């Protein structure tokens, strides 16, 4: 039987956070099964849970967070989301001594070494799917996402850049998910923003954990980083990386065939919940005999 996953030991890691620019501790802890994804705050007293769900989702500014019924908020949940769909962790419990996750790298790369520290510890219980099983598309005037019927894990994102320093032909990246796959040709791209916004936000107190070492920054010519991309389509690389993320908002990992054109976290998540709201149009599925476990969704 494919059973839920989850840590085997607590671990820290330290970094600043992308708004404040104070250094935060970050702890992962194991959790029972069922549990699924929680992301708690620990400098509020007393301490505050937000379950992982898409519809606790809001798409700030800067990345993206989740509130709770009094619209407190933690921040820059998504590449840390990314990285546990990405090693397949389905219950954990993820502390932060402030408002928001440490921003590191500006990838998921860092979160997945961690993880791996961490270790594995595999539950009795059943492990949960969420199979599409009819087509299911939203849009937001000329940008679209759909999820299609697809024994297995794709995803096909598009992006509508017209900058110089991104070339045509990297406007588009497809993969057929799987731990290795993420490890190896997603996690390590970082976010990406235009650095006049950036002289702005920081001029008005804002993302002040801002740096080279967490993000791409460019003009209006170049990238700025002194040794420049880690990959020459690292932009919608980071993309699908910011997919994987807000579509494992629901805690489960999605058998189907997802495609978008110039989507973003909004977008995704009106996917998601679109998808979640019409009973029809999804099942949970397990698998008790192993070999029938789609090739995307096996262990690392
Ligand atoms: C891609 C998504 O839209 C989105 N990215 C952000 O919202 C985002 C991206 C980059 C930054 C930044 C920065 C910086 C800097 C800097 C400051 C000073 C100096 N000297 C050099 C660099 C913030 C937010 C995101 O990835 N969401 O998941
Ligand atoms: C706070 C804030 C804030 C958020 C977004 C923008 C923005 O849209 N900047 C524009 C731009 O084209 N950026 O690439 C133009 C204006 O450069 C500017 C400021
Ligand atoms: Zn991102």
């Amino acid at each position: 039987m494919i059973k839920q996953r989850t840590l085997k030991r607590i671990v820290q890691a330290t970094g600043v956070g992308l708004h404040t620019g104070k250094k935060v501790t970050l702890t992962l802890r194991p959790a029972p099964a069922n549990t699924g994804v929680i992301y708690r705050r620990t400098d509020l007293n007393p301490p505050v849970d937000f379950p992982a769900d898409a519809k606790s989702v809001r798409d700030t500014m800067l990345c993206t967070c989740l509130v709770n019924e009094h619209d407190v908020r933690i921040s820059t949940v998504e590449h840390l989301n990314a990285a546990l769909a990405g090693l397949g962790i389905d219950n954990i419990v993820i502390e932060v001594n402030a408002p928001e996750i440490p921003i590191m790298d500006g990838s998921a790369a860092p979160f997945v070494y961690l993880l791996l520290d961490a270790g594995i510890d595999e539950l009795n219980c059943a492990k949960k799917f969420v199979r599409i099983k009819e087509t299911v598309r939203v849009e937001d005037g000329d940008k679209w996402a759909e999820f299609k019927p697809y024994n297995g894990f794709s995803l096909d994102f598009t992006i509508d850049f017209n900058h110089p320093a991104i070339d045509s032909s990297n406007q588009r990246y497809a993969m057929n998910f799987s731990a290795d796959a993420f490890m190896r040709q997603i996690s390590r791209a970082r976010t990406f923003g235009f650095m006049r916004d950036i002289e702005y936000l920081q001029s008005r107190g804002l993302c002040l954990g801002g740096s080279f070492d967490c993000a791409i920054v460019v003009d209006d010519y170049r990238v700025l980083n002194e040794d420049g991309l880690r990959f020459e389509d690292e932009f919608v690389r980071h993309k699908m990386l910011d997919a994987i993320g807000d579509l494992f908002m629901c805690g489960h990992n999605i058998i189907g065939a997802f495609t978008a054109y110039k989507s973003g976290h909004a977008l995704n998540n009106k996917l998601l919940q679109a998808v979640l709201a019409k009973q029809e149009a999804w099942e949970y599925v397990t698998f008790q005999d192993d070999a029938e476990l789609p090739l995307a969704f096996k262990a690392p």
